[PDB]
Protein backbone atom coordinates (compact mmCIF):
# COMPACT_ATOMS: atom_id res chain seq x y z
CA UNK A 1 0.00 0.00 0.00
CA UNK A 2 3.00 2.21 -0.65
CA UNK A 3 5.68 2.89 -3.23
CA UNK A 4 9.28 4.00 -2.89
CA UNK A 5 9.31 7.58 -4.13
CA UNK A 6 11.99 10.08 -3.17
CA UNK A 7 11.50 13.78 -3.80
CA UNK A 8 14.22 16.26 -2.91
CA UNK A 9 16.50 18.88 -4.42
CA UNK A 10 19.62 17.20 -3.08
CA UNK A 11 20.43 13.50 -3.09
CA UNK A 12 23.00 11.42 -1.25
CA UNK A 13 24.41 8.21 -2.68
CA UNK A 14 26.08 5.74 -0.35
CA UNK A 15 28.04 2.76 -1.61
CA UNK A 16 28.77 0.21 1.13
CA UNK A 17 31.83 -1.96 0.66
CA UNK A 18 31.85 -0.55 -2.86
CA UNK A 19 35.18 -0.62 -4.65
CA UNK A 20 33.69 1.88 -7.07
CA UNK A 21 35.87 4.92 -7.69
CA UNK A 22 34.73 8.52 -7.59
CA UNK A 23 35.85 8.87 -11.19
CA UNK A 24 33.61 6.07 -12.39
CA UNK A 25 30.79 7.25 -10.16
CA UNK A 26 31.53 10.81 -11.23
CA UNK A 27 31.43 9.88 -14.90
CA UNK A 28 28.40 7.66 -14.43
CA UNK A 29 26.63 10.11 -12.15
CA UNK A 30 27.65 13.01 -14.36
CA UNK A 31 26.49 11.00 -17.36
CA UNK A 32 23.36 10.07 -15.44
CA UNK A 33 20.47 12.02 -16.92
CA UNK A 34 17.65 13.49 -14.87
CA UNK A 35 14.17 14.96 -15.32
CA UNK A 36 15.55 18.14 -13.80
CA UNK A 37 19.14 19.33 -14.00
CA UNK A 38 22.40 18.61 -12.22
CA UNK A 39 24.06 21.60 -10.60
CA UNK A 40 26.78 20.71 -8.12
CA UNK A 41 28.33 17.32 -7.47
CA UNK A 42 30.41 16.48 -4.42
CA UNK A 43 32.16 13.13 -4.17
CA UNK A 44 33.99 12.23 -0.98
CA UNK A 45 35.47 8.86 -0.09
CA UNK A 46 35.18 7.34 3.37
CA UNK A 47 36.52 4.12 4.83
CA UNK A 48 34.38 2.12 7.23
CA UNK A 49 35.71 0.83 10.53
CA UNK A 50 34.60 -2.59 9.35
CA UNK A 51 37.50 -2.51 6.91
CA UNK A 52 35.05 -1.99 4.08
CA UNK A 53 35.56 0.84 1.57
CA UNK A 54 32.69 3.31 1.64
CA UNK A 55 31.82 6.04 -0.83
CA UNK A 56 29.84 9.20 -0.23
CA UNK A 57 28.20 11.41 -2.84
CA UNK A 58 26.18 14.60 -2.64
CA UNK A 59 24.38 16.00 -5.66
CA UNK A 60 22.00 18.93 -5.88
CA UNK A 61 19.63 19.53 -8.77
CA UNK A 62 18.17 22.87 -9.80
CA UNK A 63 14.73 21.42 -9.20
CA UNK A 64 13.25 18.82 -6.88
CA UNK A 65 14.29 15.53 -8.44
CA UNK A 66 12.06 12.50 -8.09
CA UNK A 67 14.12 9.40 -7.37
CA UNK A 68 11.33 6.86 -7.09
CA UNK A 69 13.51 4.20 -8.68
CA UNK A 70 16.73 2.68 -7.39
CA UNK A 71 17.69 1.78 -10.94
CA UNK A 72 18.88 5.19 -12.07
CA UNK A 73 21.74 5.32 -9.60
CA UNK A 74 22.61 1.76 -10.55
CA UNK A 75 26.39 1.91 -10.81
CA UNK A 76 28.44 -0.99 -12.11
CA UNK A 77 32.15 -1.75 -12.28
CA UNK A 78 33.63 -0.85 -15.67
CA UNK A 79 36.51 -3.13 -14.77
CA UNK A 80 34.47 -5.97 -13.32
CA UNK A 81 31.22 -7.58 -14.39
CA UNK A 82 29.67 -6.61 -11.07
CA UNK A 83 26.77 -4.28 -10.38
CA UNK A 84 26.35 -2.10 -7.31
CA UNK A 85 23.15 -0.72 -5.85
CA UNK A 86 23.83 2.48 -3.89
CA UNK A 87 21.47 3.82 -1.25
CA UNK A 88 19.48 6.78 -2.51
CA UNK A 89 18.66 9.42 0.08
CA UNK A 90 16.75 12.66 -0.31
CA UNK A 91 18.43 15.57 1.43
CA UNK A 92 15.78 17.98 2.66
CA UNK A 93 16.60 21.62 3.29
CA UNK A 94 19.73 22.70 5.12
CA UNK A 95 23.07 24.35 4.48
CA UNK A 96 24.69 21.34 6.10
CA UNK A 97 25.31 20.42 2.48
CA UNK A 98 27.50 23.48 2.00
CA UNK A 99 29.36 22.66 5.19
CA UNK A 100 30.12 19.17 3.93
CA UNK A 101 30.86 20.53 0.47
CA UNK A 102 33.38 22.94 1.95
CA UNK A 103 34.88 19.96 3.73
CA UNK A 104 37.11 19.18 0.77
CA UNK A 105 40.27 17.09 0.82
CA UNK A 106 41.15 14.15 -1.39
CA UNK A 107 37.74 14.51 -2.99
CA UNK A 108 36.38 15.36 -6.42
CA UNK A 109 34.40 18.50 -7.18
CA UNK A 110 32.09 19.06 -10.12
CA UNK A 111 29.61 21.80 -10.95
CA UNK A 112 28.93 24.85 -8.82
CA UNK A 113 26.68 24.78 -5.77
CA UNK A 114 24.29 27.62 -5.01
CA UNK A 115 22.27 28.30 -1.88
CA UNK A 116 18.71 29.46 -2.48
CA UNK A 117 17.69 32.46 -0.42
CA UNK A 118 19.15 35.76 0.74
Amino acid sequence: SGRFSIKAKNYFLTYPKCDLTKENALSQITNLQTPTNKLFIKICRELHENGEPHLHILIQFEGKYNCTNQRFFDLVSPTRSAHFHPNIQGAKSSSDVKSYIDKDGDVLEWGTFQIDGR
